[PDB]
């Protein structure tokens, strides 16, 4: 089995670099954030432009959906996160506390908490209802590139340019694990596997690694792409074959067989760095997005 992802839609509208794309958990929508200070909403299946959500004062590095698909959270260079009601476009809360660019964010599965990571080297945990910061974790000694909750929300994983991935207990704020990788190259992205047993980490030595984070063992290594400068999203694709999906600094989307580590497809079409990819929750659809010289988002579909 290889997949046969083919380009179906190209989504144009952002006027600066796209930073993040994410499918809604209900599969209906794609949300995009950009250096143009905007969030856009698009139809997940047809790429149809839906609406623009605005209000940040500087560029946005990340956006993320609540579990019920009703809210977004965005992370901005203006040092804030904003919580958005997607249907009305309202800014429900502005989360203030970080002392530098907010880079990454996510809801927990219950979606009563938001985790954020910042250039201020901290990870912050927030109450969605009140907008109050509940915990500030002294997480890293360099900017925080990613933060993600596990499947039951009891753990947080963070990555940083300091070369570390750390595992945090959500309830206590305690650091439970530090993962150490030879020569400590900057970690540019991390997330949990859908089942929560592993983490997938990207490092700025053109490498993705799948870790058993409890045992602290590297189980798989994926290479062949280019990633030495930018924080590029990576994904588990689970709707068809079991793949790993990433952007790349050679303007391609890469797809690997998870088990064998072989490159099974490379998707051509973008004209600048592919900074973000996302995988649709029930259908074999990949969304990708590119930097300043391209500015477009692409929807690719496969039969497996
Ligand atoms: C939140 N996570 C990201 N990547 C993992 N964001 C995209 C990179 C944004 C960065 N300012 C840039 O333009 O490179």
């Amino acid at each position: 089995v290889k997949p046969n992802y083919a380009l179906k839609f190209t989504l144009a509208g952002h006027t600066k670099a796209v930073s993040s794309v994410k499918f809604s958990p209900n599969g209906e929508w794609l949300a995009s954030s950009s250096a143009d200070k905007l969030i856009k909403i698009w139809g997940a299946y047809d790429g149809k432009f839906e609406k623009t959500i605005s209000g940040h004062k500087l560029g946005i590095s990340d956006v993320a959906w609540s579990s019920d698909s009703n809210l977004l959270v965005s992370a901005s260079d203006d040092k804030t996160l904003k919580i958005w009601d997607v249907s009305s476009g309202k800014c429900l809360k502005t989360l203030k506390g970080h002392s530098n660019y907010v880079f990454c964010c996510n809801f927990n599965p219950q979606s009563n908490l938001i985790v954020s990571g910042s250039f201020d080297e901290s990870v912050r945990i927030w109450d969605v209802k009140t907008g109050k910061c509940l915990k500030t974790l002294p997480a890293h000694s360099d900017p925080v590139s990613a933060v993600h909750f596990n499947r039951d929300g009891s753990l947080i994983v963070s990555s940083s340019y300091d070369g570390l991935c750390r595992i945090w207990d959500t309830a206590s704020g305690q650091c439970l694990k530090t993962l150490i990788d030879d020569d400590n190259p900057p970690v540019s992205f991390v997330k949990f596997s859908p089942n929560g047993k592993y983490i997938l980490a990207a490092t700025l030595d053109n490498t993705l690694k799948l870790w058993d984070y409890s045992k602290g063992k590297c189980l798989k290594t994926y290479t062949g792409h280019k990633n030495e400068k930018y924080c590029i999203f990576a994904n588990f694709s689970v709707t068809g074959g079991k793949w790993i999906v990433s952007g790349s600094e050679d303007n391609l989307v890469y797809i690997w067989n998870l088990q064998t580590k072989e490159i099974v497809q490379k998707l051509q079409g973008h004209t600048d760095v592919v900074i973000s990819t996302a995988c649709h929750p029930t259908e074999n659809i990949i969304a990708s997005a590119a930097l300043e010289n391209d500015k477009t988002i692409k929807l690719w579909k496969s039969d497996c």
